[PDB]
């Protein structure tokens, strides 16, 4: 079990003491100079931003409050009278203008502007919204979607430039995200089932039975392309309209589920829940014999990159490498490539070269899984030769080669491959460790990448059907646990089985908030942050913000993000200091997670 103890809590204020309920996910960013060095950066203690409301008035706006990561004390003076934001959606934060200080982006149905606050809670910029009222209120995500160095704001009624304001309008969407769907370097915008180019041009639209709420991007199959996970919560009286679905980059359905035994669901977390990322990796575990002549040559290992090997060859096999720039062998021959994932056998011809009278590899003939043959070199180069076949074992793939090439007393343009050896390994599904988890009206359900349900854990959310989840590796074994919330309890669930590993009393009427793990101090021992409200008789335990830490000093919560800057958090769109990258590498090819706090190194 995971043992916890309270780090601090916030439940009251001298500024509007009646506004003390919270029902939107917390945000974590640096807002003050804790160490007194005149700067605000990752050396300080990250802070919490929430929106508070009074009683049951969560639909009528609330106050943005900044809470110190150290002790929960309020960092702001509210000398401006406070800033109203919608209390149902978390704001978003980042250093938008590059001055080293965090800005906070939010809006409400009561203002015609997107309000951008400085780190002290005072208005800094305003952008006139496309829509008014409830149609202009939803999630906000921050990204540089066209790579021009300026940050775009993805809001409920359109996409905005921090500098120039509204770029294009769209119908109300509770959720928007950006990702490069087609590999052209530009990020498209996905909102309420519609994929737009970043100028607003329509690309495609997933036809659903009700509003499409939050989405995740991840790699859930065997290619380098992104997949999209989407939730349609519908309502408890129209459960036939709810679903969870995985879409391909072109909008086609990979799989979808309508589950009448657990309808609803507005948001998911996607992460390494079913195993460690390494448990899905294909590694070398066997090899062929050595074919050819090893005298006066040093064995050098060549592993295939992107399941490809490069080969230069003419009359004979001259050089082999992972790519054309890092090749073992002589300088001659023309260039070809081999798709190693398709190779099922290789015939190697080695012997005395009739042109030079040297001994080496004269030809290799690859048999592919479709029966086609790819050859390099030529058997006709032999004065004498031997031909041998190596079969790739069933269930294994060709992963690389050991290559011998003699240099002594040879011109570089006459050096060649003198011996070869094939390296193979057992094949495994590239995403067998990945899971998709979400909460419905009745339970938290975990799915594998193919749409098979792995487990279901009863979780009372009859009042909403949209409650959120997040992910974090509390135990430190490389596999994320699931963080869940219902009317009365926050719980930690085992990723592989759903077993309950921790329970914390924490009440909420529930909307779509989730708990957050973040390493506030940066010393590799994280904090667990959750919001609470007690206005409803069926969820009357506590109210405010409650922050926990590991109760066992020999069990620190390691490798947690220093920052959780928006509701659609997935690392790749934020740096630790709060700046936003101009061209971030694709999340689905690095940590391949969404709404996980766990810092992961790719591959
Ligand atoms: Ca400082
Ligand atoms: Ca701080
Ligand atoms: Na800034
Ligand atoms: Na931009
Ligand atoms: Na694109
Ligand atoms: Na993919
Ligand atoms: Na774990």
């Amino acid at each position: 079990d995971i043992q916890t103890k309270l780090k601090w809590s916030w439940s009251t204020s001298v500024f509007h003491p009646e506004s003390n309920q919270v029902m939107a996910a917390p945000i974590v960013v640096q807002l003050n100079d804790d160490n007194g060095d005149g700067k605000i950066d990752e050396k300080d203690v990250a802070d919490i931003i929430v929106v508070t409301f009074e009683g049951n008035k969560y639909a009528n706006g609330g106050y943005i409050r900044a809470l110190s990561g150290v002790d929960g004390s309020e960092l702001w003076s509210y000398s401006n009278g406070g800033v109203i934001a919608d209390a149902r959606y978390a704001p978003a934060a980042a250093d938008l203008d590059g001055d080293g200080l965090i800005e906070i982006v939010s809006t409400s149905a009561l203002t015609p502007y997107i309000n951008i606050l400085d780190h002290q809670g005072n208005i800094k910029k305003q952008l006139l919204k496309s829509a008014s009222g409830w149609r202009s209120v939803g999630d906000i995500a921050l990204a540089d979607i066209n790579g021009d160095g300026n940050i775009e704001i993805l809001a409920a009624d359109g996409v905005y430039s921090y500098e120039s304001g509204l770029l294009f309008s769209h119908d109300w969407a509770p959720s928007s995200i950006a990702f490069d769907s087609n590999g052209d370097g530009q990020r498209e915008v996905f909102a309420n089932g519609t994929l737009y180019q970043n100028n607003g041009a329509y690309l495609w639209q997933y036809q659903a039975n009700d509003t499409v709420w939050f989405s995740s991007v991840a790699n859930l199959d065997g290619d380098d392309k992104p997949e999209l996970v989407v939730s349609v919560p519908a309502s408890l009286s129209t459960p036939e309209n709810s679903e969870i679905a995985v879409l391909e980059h072109d909008g086609s359905v990979k799989w979808r589920v309508n589950n009448l035994s657990n309808p609803g669901g507005s948001v998911q977390a996607v992460s390494s829940f079913l195993g460690k990322p390494s448990s899905s990796a294909t590694t070398v575990d066997a090899q062929s014999a050595v074919y050819g002549y090893t005298d006066w040559a040093h064995q050098q290992r060549v592993l295939a990159e992107n399941h490809q090997l490069a080969i230069r060859s003419g009359a004979v096999v001259d050089a082999i490498g992972a790519n054309s720039q890092n090749m073992i062998g002589g300088s001659g021959g023309s260039l070809s490539t081999i798709d190693t994932s398709k190779v099922r056998a290789i015939d190697v011809t080695y012997g005395k070269n009739k042109y030079t009278w040297k001994y080496g590899v004269l030809e290799m003939s690859f048999t592919l899984d479709n029966g086609a043959k790819v050859t390099v070199g030529s058997k006709d180069s032999a004065f004498t030769s031997t031909t041998v076949r190596y079969d790739i074992p069933q269930g294994s793939q060709l992963l690389g080669m050991n290559v011998w090439s003699k240099e002594k007393h040879l011109f570089k343009h006459k050096q060649q491959v003198n011996a070869v050896q094939f390296l193979v390994g057992k094949v495994t599904a590239d995403q067998s460790h990945m899971g998709i988890v979400y909460a419905g009206y009745y339970a938290v359900d975990m799915y594998d990448a193919q749409g098979n349900k792995v487990w279901s854990v009863a979780n009372d959310d009859l009042n909403s059907g949209k409650i959120g989840v997040s992910a974090y590796d509390f135990t430190g074994d490389g596999i994320d646990e699931v963080l869940v919330q219902d009317r009365l309890r926050m719980r930690i669930l085992d990723g592989q089985t759903g077993r309950v590993m921790g329970i914390i009393a924490n009440s909420s009427g529930t909307l779509w908030e989730y708990p957050v793990v973040a390493d506030l101090e940066g010393n590799n021992n994280a904090s667990l942050i959750m919001v609470a409200n007690d206005y409803d008789r069926e969820s009357q335990v506590n109210h405010g913000v409650f922050v926990y830490e590991s109760a066992n000093p020999s069990k620190p919560w390691r490798n947690a993000t220093r920052i959780w800057n928006q509701y659609a958090f997935n690392f790749s769109d934020i740096n630790a200091n709060g700046t936003i990258p101009t061209n971030a590498q694709p999340s689905w090819l690095t940590h391949n997670s969404f709404r996980s706090a766990t810092i992961r190194v790719p591959l």
